[PDB]
């Protein structure tokens, strides 16, 4: 055996359909009487309904939610928080949803309910990501890790096609990165490869039948398996990379992990044959390369030239991607870098 | 030969690649002198490079321009604004960058630069929408329309292909429902044709090469077109009911529209299709089952139920849709309006 940390971060999830109806229960269990609920305003109706029947236990709704997490948006919240004399936050959304949560929690020290209606999996991470001039930052502590997560998959039945397989392929990073961790050990690895079985098993399904309950429910599952192991093992080349072209160029979130996935997981396949391993077994072929194929049966973006990116704009973020160490199995390489932005550039499939 | 009214307020429209290269010359010829530049806190970068490059005549930045134009955000601009002694607002970016520079000229009678870098056409409109207090509120007047709009297809080649195709679509519906607006007259008639015209070019090329500037210029002159018809002539069916349905379930907009349109405009077509014959056309010739042959060429989502509409929903939105009268060359029945939902539901074609 390899040596290995496991440390379990604290959590309380309570899974079930309907089970965002018991929110009032969370909130008491707490010691807490007065959420303030977050959403964007995309979901400014299920926000507004949820406070609705939250009755005195709802101190207000804020539901300006912003993507990338600004912090003059988030001003605004915390502002909002303390009018309302709220001591919680119920942040119902997607992973722009729990930032604001997180980053009002990083100011306040409110708790938080996560009610997650996407398959990003911020809600079992340490992590915020935010907005400030203009550049996006990072950083993560205990005062961010939400307190309670109320995994509900009735809401998730609206979550449209597009963003239910690109959110879907976001999770499966996680889980894949898992595996070769630098600091991985075999409770991260058994979360990480059920919720890679969860997610292949369950997005072909949501796609061809968005409304069955069954396969929202393993895909949520298979969501919060993969977030666990995103908030407890170090990620390498592919969230660095995300992070890297999404922050340079503006790029859509989910989208830009769906179409790396297959570049990112072959590259690091050469040097990790063994830890990927269990993830070709899954897809039935490479890890990489079948991830493409996998990709490709759910309609997912498969070119960065989709997303926006222009050919001179390979160069440069070789260049931003070789510029500041960080460890991965198989070391991070300028040129090699610049190869894998040029096959996910055309859309083509991994060698 | 139709009667007709024809009115047209002022409006400068410049359009080049690399024409945002030549701002302050156009601050210049307005004769002003202290520019409030306007974005998203994403493209924060953008603006203050631009800022830079127009000198002595950049009073500020301002940043926080934010989804569906929050009076909140809009009040904290104005106090910008005037701390800034400013004497305009340059709007770089997207609609809701558009839009808070509207939301700021209707408070302080600034004049308005917009630099589009979407196919949103908000530039060129007087309508604007706000929300105060969690409601949405919409407004219109010749003091909200721009008075400088610069058109720069360098600027929108990272536009991601997804929303190029259901925001060109989403354009298209402007330009479509205009050829058959109560106050139609043959400018705004002659403006639709050919913004169909060009998108209906230029979309599937910008599909294949997302930075062909030849296609994105081809592309940003229809979406220009197709904003001025929905500035000028009165919307009908197809807008009530993307507004009725995206809004109470809170659909994405550009989605709504790309899914919805063969649907509502095959339903006038059944009554009006003389007016149509222009659109039918440009797609094969018959307008509904042209649109969708066309969406479907993009990739553009088809059904409501891919946008995640539940069977329930569709009878409320029904109701809803019919609870005001409006006008529509064909008589809105509450059956025919489920119906076309349904077909809508389930991907049929028209
Ligand atoms: N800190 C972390 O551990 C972590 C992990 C993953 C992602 N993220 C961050 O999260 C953000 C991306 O989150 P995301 O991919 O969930 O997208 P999102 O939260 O940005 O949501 C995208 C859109 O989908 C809508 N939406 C979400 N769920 C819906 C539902 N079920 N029904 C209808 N509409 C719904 C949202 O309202 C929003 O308008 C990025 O900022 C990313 O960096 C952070
Ligand atoms: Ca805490
Ligand atoms: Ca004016």
């Amino acid at each position: 055996m390899q040596p290995f940390v496991y440390m379990a971060a604290p959590a309380r999830i309570v899974f079930s359909a309907g089970s965002s109806a018991d929110v009032a229960e969370e909130i008491r269990r707490l010691g807490l009487s007065r959420a303030l609920v977050l959403s964007t305003p995309q979901q400014k109706g299920d926000a507004e309904a949820l406070a609705s029947r939250l009755g005195r236990l709802a101190a207000g709704v804020f539901s300006e939610a912003a993507m990338h997490t600004p912090v003059e948006v988030t001003k605004t919240a915390v502002e909002a928080y303390r009018a309302a004399g709220a001591d919680c936050v119920v942040s119902l959304g997607g992973g722009s949803t729990t930032g604001l949560g997180k980053a009002i929690a990083l100011r306040t020290d409110a708790a938080q309910i996560v009610i997650p209606t996407t398959y990003a999996g911020s809600e079992v991470t340490p992590i915020l990501g935010q907005t400030e001039n203009g550049v996006k930052t990072t950083m993560r502590g205990p005062e961010i890790l939400p307190e309670v997560v109320i995994y509900d998959a009735e809401l998730t039945l609206g979550l449209p096609v597009a963003i239910s397989m690109t959110s879907g392929l976001n999770a499966m990073a996680h889980a894949a990165e898992a595996l070769y961790a630098r600091d991985r050990n075999p409770i991260a690895s058994m979360m990480a490869v059920e919720g890679l079985r969860a997610m292949i098993e369950a997005l072909p399904v949501v796609r061809q039948a968005p409304h069955d309950i069954g396969a929202r429910e393993t895909a949520l599952y298979g969501a919060w398996l993969c977030g666990t192991v995103l908030g407890a093992v170090g990620m390498s080349l592919h969230h660095k990379l995300c992070h890297t072209l999404g922050g340079s160029l503006d790029l859509p979130h989910a989208e830009t992990h769906a179409v790396l996935l297959p570049h990112t997981i072959a590259y690091v396949e050469e040097a990790a044959p063994n830890l990927l391993a269990p993830l070709a077994a899954l897809v039935g072929g490479r890890a990489g390369a079948g991830l493409f194929d996998f990709a490709a049966r759910l309609g997912a973006p498969s070119s960065l030239a989709a997303l926006g990116v222009g050919a001179d704009d390979l160069d440069p973020m070789a260049e931003l991607a070789t510029a500041n160490p960080y460890w991965c199995p198989r070391p991070i390489e300028k040129t090699a870098i610049r190869d894998l932005l040029q096959r996910a550039f055309e859309g083509a499939r991994p060698a």
